[PDB]
């Protein structure tokens, strides 16, 4: 249920969540990148799922890729800014939900960027602490998948 | 090229771009939905392609219709993130064209967006000058479809 994984962000959840988000959303096409290369370096049986990029090993240099990783960045901004409306966080959810719906990734799936997430984190200097608060929000999308 | 449409928008232009974003961009949920509802009262045509969304004249009420309407302020948020840096604009803008080219959507039908946008900014006082601005971002997409 969808709505009972959007009672699972408290106020400390939610508060890990926008702290974190100010220094990694900052650099949306650095760490957007850095984001979807850590996936396909980390989870390659997903790479097929991207044939419409290209060549993803092209990282950085890849147009689509770039656009792809930028435009994900604000797909996460848009979660953030409705945390305080869980009525607007479940339709946003649902909504992009669908586009995942349609590219056949399961709930499992979806679940395979909670790692490249908590490296990326990491590399931040942000620990398991804001890694598993991620992980509730990334929850509230795989009820919906 | 849309490498051309888009490293034609003059410092000028960007300005009106970000000043009229500043007000309009501030509340995404109350002027999306006003930007699609206006869409669908003044172009009764295009409402056949938003099948997905159940019934568009519930409004805001419409859960899918609110979520799509935000998503849409996103991408033009997007935009104008991208404005300093072309090769980003242009990247972004051809992500988003692949989702209208894909749902049969021409050059010319995605300018019915204009009429609209007119509207809105006029609604908050921002007249011709802001909606010619806004139309030679538009027609940065349409270089793109
Ligand atoms: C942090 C979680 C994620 C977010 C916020 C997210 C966001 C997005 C967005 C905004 C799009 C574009 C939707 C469209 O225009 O159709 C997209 C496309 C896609 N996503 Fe995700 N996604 C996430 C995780 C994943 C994961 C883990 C997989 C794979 C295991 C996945 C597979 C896809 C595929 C196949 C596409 C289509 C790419 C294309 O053909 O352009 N996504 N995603
Ligand atoms: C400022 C202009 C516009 C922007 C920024 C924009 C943005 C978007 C975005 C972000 C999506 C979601 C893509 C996806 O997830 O597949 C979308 C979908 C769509 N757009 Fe636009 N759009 C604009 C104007 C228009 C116009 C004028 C038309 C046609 C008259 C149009 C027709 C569609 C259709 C039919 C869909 C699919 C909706 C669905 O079934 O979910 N768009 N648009």
């Amino acid at each position: 249920s969808v709505y009972d994984a959007a009672a699972q962000l408290t106020a400390d959840v939610k508060k890990d969540l926008r702290d974190s988000w100010k220094v990694i959303g900052s650099d949306k096409k650095g760490n957007g990148v850095a984001l979807m290369t850590t996936l396909f370096a980390d989870n390659q049986e997903t790479i097929g799922y991207f044939k419409r990029l290209g060549d993803v090993s092209q990282g950085m240099a890849n147009d689509k890729l770039r656009g792809h990783s930028i435009t994900l960045m604000y797909a996460l901004q848009n979660f953030i800014d409705q945390l305080d409306n869980p009525d607007d966080l479940v339709c946003v959810v649902e909504k992009f939900a669908v586009n995942h719906i349609t590219r056949k990734i399961s709930a499992a799936e979806f679940g395979k960027i909670n790692g490249p997430i908590k490296k990326v984190l990491a590399s931040k200097n942000f620990g398991d602490k804001y890694a598993n608060a991620w992980a509730k929000l990334v929850a509230v999308v795989q009820a919906a998948l």
